[PDB]
């Protein structure tokens, strides 16, 4: 009758568990068919489901609501939840408000918007028509505040029942949906304009008297103010910019306002654990969350997502994981922080048009490498959505669902199935927590700016931080493809004792960075860090006031040259090295001065690096990317980084097409191509060669007590077995090489002995991806 | 000692022979390799080899040239030529002098523009940064114009000795590459301003005396003027739509000066056919192209280039089907008017991270398919920029190449050596030409506009063809998907015999649409033809004033909505019909009266067809397009219109998924998903099943005489054999069916008889892609 967690996985009466799911939303499912989907789901090893409870549906009037199939069957809520009970699976509830969802108005009734209009947001210049989607609302309006307790106070209630703290399913509540101001707070100026915010003292008045004196706004936009009553809300980027990201931080503010509101009603019902998806659908910006909710101490379970595709085909390949190990890394950051359990509640398994399996496998398998193990798969169960209800899809609910409406098995079952026996086998694998040496230092306000996609006139940087750091040619994904996963930290919230965890920290730089981080900063390479930073140094602080603290305390004098916006006017330079020939880079080069010199175009020094105190610091004037070539010239630089830094990584590989995270006595092995690879790898004291025919991952065991035997290493996936008894899965491969301390192989299952090298190791012959092996 | 051409391929000696090629660039590969790499390239069953010729490279200082590698060995293009004779390959020259080949200055000299900056381009700001690549040139500035010729003089001698109507290799000479003003078209004011153009009596000047008069212009610009003198080139797009159309044109138009000079000097020194690779790197403006061909009568073969994915994993699926059929198409359109032969001389192999070989099959095997039956795959061998000459990618030139710089073949070499096999077997599908029925209806400004990304703040309807036509989601990569494989017609070229070769007719519409086009639409109409018109009617002629024939003539009332930009405000529109439920549609939809009503949005109608004269036309609305799912509303929708204006298709299929392409005595089933398809076809009277296990193409024979033996069917590709016995090739399946008229399957090579029917047909069961049939 008690759901706990450690920081690791989420416990029922002790009995600590992975949560493995699929999203079946019975509002838009036939109620004849839930029983056999559910079935189905649990027969390719869910153990839970998760639904959405839309306001919309189920109170269809203001007034008139009907959990029991009563006006129509699909509203039969109570139904459902009494049905997965009773097939054993538990249940993850999203009761909203909004639900996004692709569903009209997000799950908002439209007898709420249209008498009560006076909820709607605005911009600055005025109403938004009524053709669009997510009709955005006012958070803190009270008449939408009055109606969304109302929709949760008949809803907890039925929730309060099927808990498992009581007797039921119902394993965790999640609070609204991506709250990110119903998709509108990524346009900086589009809302919100509102009269309850905007007026004299309104929310926003309230919010600068809370968070700064005139002071402080005096210094921050350059303007003397008699009383915050004249400090208008920003409507253009000709106002200051440390107004912008002040709006910026207070609509993030108000959502976490409208959050707390939620969870405090929630918490009167329920006893099992609260929890949000992707606050703000930003990243850095959780820096705000987490202060908010150490602030305010909500226990509030932090849950993600991952999505790639929308309205075309699932394209998951190389470029994308600068992006994953980026995403990943914070989040990991900032739940570690919070000390909840990792769970992605919605992973991407459905509107793309084809979702092909193996590019799927490299998504789903690389987050429980990247440490998120506890997974939902979303939209598991296709659907149709109900007349009257439609919005981005239509009729249709189904783009390529796991399972579809007809009932069909699309491909990317497969590898959903075996990541869940996978996930269940090795619970030490789930008991590690990730390592990284290295580490990638977040300035949240940089965030803003490349989402705003506005660079002001007087900044010599580019904004375009979705090219050069995250994209597929991004610095991110280049440091992926080199074998250098990393952490993420946040560098305002994190103190030097974090940051001196980590051996080095990668820093992208921007005209303006804080004292107190470029403070930071300076006392990490003093004390011993290793620290490399690009493509510029900063000058300015938080408030665009010179500030160089960074700069002089290394010796370091940056050339300026303006990053150019024009694509046709965006130069190609070659920068040589030592070792390195000719790696190209994109975007003006900076002379770089004091240290000795590793990096030229020409006679010029865009490199150097600079010892002070036990520690040092690389500066890049240029924007070091993922390129790749036969000459591999950009991994190059980056190896050549790490050794004159003196970084050894815990993996090596004679191939550098073999991507390899190591997870302590697991090495996760990536092929991110479909090509075969092969090559030798050095890890944990052993080696081995291993041959990788097609894309996908293998958690790979090294130096570990399992099902009863010592390895020393196993070129396959252990997802099960027996005492003694080991079953192993490669896919990517005719052929296994497995070691082993104090035992012998008696048998094999599904292929036999091949070789003997000898010492006791053995190449096993398999012609299926699955295999058992008798010690 | 000839070679000649009919409009399909080329012939030597009257020979006729598939070109089948690879890029090998001499200058980028060590010399002691060039043999291997040659023989390499003739084993894939190459018959070609293409190579640029740098100015840059072999002129290293005005006046000092070197073709025999005294300098460097690099140089020695003398003994290139040689050895590919030698060995037996074919050549195809390009001598520039702009060969872009991601080489320094895209082959001009530095000398050139260091000693003469007068030649130079300009923008309205001024002179280009040096930093900047490829920088841009004046192209009829005299100064150029005589370094080029003296490039051309001291070059085309060497060519002429080794041209193959005087014993040697080199079947064609190609233009330049990719005239685009140094890829500067794309920006309508970016350039050129330089003084030789824009002064009183500049070129310009001349231009506007040549093709106007003040008559035209104070009615087009919207003023009186003095002189042609007074009219400034536009700066900005607050001058008028049509002047920054004539500017637009005027760039073209000086491209096609450039080109004819440099095409009546290689005329001089040469009887092969002389080729030009994609004009303007536009399609919609070989309108320009052809006119401009026609009133000069100069014998140029229009050649092309497809390239999906840069700097990037290769990317070609399902979404760039739009793409694909539509350059295609309008690359067909233009080169059967000028009866030329096809040929893509860059078809992709390089400059993709990776480059898988289901992906890159689906586009190699697509272009035949697609009428483009001569091919060359660039670029085939990985080689090394010399140090200096480096530009795009520094140091290298092997991002994924079919031959990599250590020797290594790459798995997109499978697909090529096929493709090879295939054509080369089959003259009689070579000598098919492109049937389509229905066909899409270009006009050519729109395209101008959406390449800039401008629409007028009066206009209704949005520009982003990109989105709403080309794209991922784009019309016409539903129309391919729903297999209506189409043609396209020039609108304002075609003449109106022309467009009744087609029963139905696809045009999307924006605001302004010409007299002399709305006329021949009218026409086509009642002359019993079928038009569906898409997603609202003009109401504006070509100089946007008003003309409203076409909207008068159908008799319909369409509304006037304004097409929203933002994004978050663009809706989502359900649309409904007879048979269809709830399609997706984005965008402002717009009531539409008149006609009897075939789609529906509440109770305003938003679709409507109209019987006129002896024909009819659709008229929607709305911005349909391609959206994937279960349901798949769009492509019945699709169906629904060809049934109402009774289009019945040449191919009938069980399954949908199954993309069809009717090539008389061949059927291409295409199979654009990695996933299991299986269904029943249709076709030519015949029928069968058919399974393809991955992502693929089949060329499948269908009722014909081949290799001597009578055909019904036969579900694998022909890719060879001798007399009365077949070679065949299916990667998608163990198992090919074979149904025969006359005759009786003797043997089975590289499988075995599993089954018959009855009536002579048998299943052939074959454990490897490739097989044989002895009849």
């Amino acid at each position: 009758m008690k759901v706990q967690h450690d920081g690791r996985l989420y416990s029922l009466d002790d009995e600590r568990i992975v949560v493995y799911g699929g999203t079946l939303q019975y509002f838009r499912v036939p109620r004849n068919y839930w029983e056999d989907r559910l079935r189905k789901m649990k027969s390719h090893g869910l153990n839970t489901v998760e639904t959405y409870i839309a306001w919309n549906w189920h109170e269809p009037q203001e007034g008139v609501f009907d959990f029991t199939g009563e006006t129509h069957p699909q509203r039969d809520l109570i139904g459902f939840l009494e049905l997965a009970q009773k097939l054993g699976l538990y249940v993850i509830i999203r009761p909203g408000p909004y639900i996004c969802g692709e569903w009209k108005n997000g799950g908002i009734p439209d007898w709420l918007i249209n008498s009560h209009p006076e909820i709607l947001a605005k911009s600055p210049n005025g109403s938004f028509p009524r053709d669009v989607y997510y009709p955005p609302i006012t958070y803190l309006h009270p008449t939408y505040l009055e109606y969304a307790m109302k929709w949760y106070e008949e809803v907890l209630p039925i929730i309060r029942d099927y808990l498992y703290s009581n007797g039921g399913s119902i394993i965790s509540v999640t609070i609204d949906d991506e709250p990110s101001y119903w998709e509108t707070i990524f346009q900086p100026f589009l809302t919100d304009y509102n009269e309850i915010i905007v007026r004299e003292n309104g929310i926003w008045h309230s919010w600068l008297k809370e968070n700064y004196s005139l002071g402080d706004l005096e210094e921050r936009y350059g303007e003397r103010f008699s009383d915050y009553t004249e400090i208008a809300p920003p409507k253009s980027f000709s106002e200051p910019l440390p107004k912008v990201l002040d709006w910026h931080h207070f609509k993030i503010w108000m959502i976490n306002e409208y959050v707390r509101r939620l969870y405090e009603k929630i918490r009167e019902y329920v006893d099992v654990p609260i929890s949000l998806l992707d606050p703000y659908l930003l990243l850095a910006a959780w820096k705000e969350f987490y202060l908010y909710v150490t602030r305010h101490k909500l226990d509030i379970h932090l849950w993600t997502e991952f999505w790639y595709s929308f309205y075309r085909t699932f394209d998951f390949k190389e470029d994308k994981l600068g992006h994953l190990y980026f995403k990943t890394g914070i989040y990991r950051y900032y739940v570690s922080k919070l000390k909840t359990p990792p769970l992605s509640i919605e992973t991407q398994a459905s509107l793309a048009n084809v979702i092909e399996k193996d590019e799927a496998e490299l998504l789903y398998a690389l987050l429980p490498a990247l440490g998120i193990h506890n997974l939902n798969y979303y939209l598991y169960v296709g659907g149709e959505n109900p007349r009257g209800y439609e919005s981005h899809n239509g009729v249709t609910w189904d783009v390529y669902s796991p399972i579809g409406l007809d009932g069909r098995e699309r491909q990317h079952v497969e590898p959903i199935k075996w990541i869940g026996e996978f996930l269940k086998s090795n619970i030490d694998f789930v008991d590690s927590q990730f390592k990284a040496r290295v580490a990638f230092g977040m300035y949240e306000p940089y965030e803003a700016l490349n989402l705003w996609g506005y660079k002001p006139e007087s900044f010599e940087e580019s904004v375009n931080l979705n090219e050069y750091l995250f994209g597929e040619r991004g610095l991110l994904t280049l440091l992926a493809m080199s074998n250098v996963p990393f952490d993420v930290i946040d560098l305002e919230i994190s103190t030097l004792e974090e940051m001196l965890q980590y051996e080095q920290i990668w820093v992208y730089s921007l005209d303006f960075m804080s004292r107190e981080v470029q403070e930071k900063l300076i006392k990490y390479v003093e004390e011993g860090g290793n620290l490399v930073i690009l493509p510029t140094l900063p000058y300015l602080d938080e408030n665009m006031k010179p500030c160089t603290r960074l700069r002089d305390f290394l010796g370091v004098e940056v050339e300026r040259a303006k990053a150019r916006d024009n694509m046709r006017l965006i130069p190609y330079l070659s920068v040589d090295a030592e070792g390195i020939d000719r790696m190209v880079v994109r975007n003006v080069a900076r002379e770089v001065k004091g240290g000795e010199a590793i990096a030229w175009i020409g006679d010029k020094v865009v490199g150097t690096i600079v010892r002070k105190g036990k520690g040092s610091a690389v500066i890049l004037g240029f924007r070091l990317q993922y390129y790749s070539s036969y000459h591999d010239m950009h991994r190059k630089f980056v190896d050549k980084i790490l050794q004159l830094q003196g970084v050894k990584r815990e993996v090596e590989v004679s191939n550098r097409d073999i991507i390899a995270i190591p997870r302590i006595h697991y090495l996760v092995l990536v092929n991110p191509r479909d090509e075969e690879v092969a090559g030798k790898v050095k890890y944990r004291g052993v080696e081995f060669e291993i041959k990788m025919k097609g894309r996908g991952v293998l958690f790979i065991p090294v130096d570990v007590e399992i099902n009863g035997v010592k390895l020393v290493y196993a070129t396959a996936t252990p997802i099960g077995g027996g005492n003694r008894r080991i079953k192993f899965r490669n896919h990517l491969s005719d052929t296994s090489e497995i070691a082993i301390r104090d035992g012998r192989i008696r048998g094999v299952k599904g292929g036999y002995v091949l070789q003997e090298k000898g010492e006791r190791v053995y190449v096993i012959r398999h012609e299926r991806e699955t295999f058992e092996i008798e010690f």
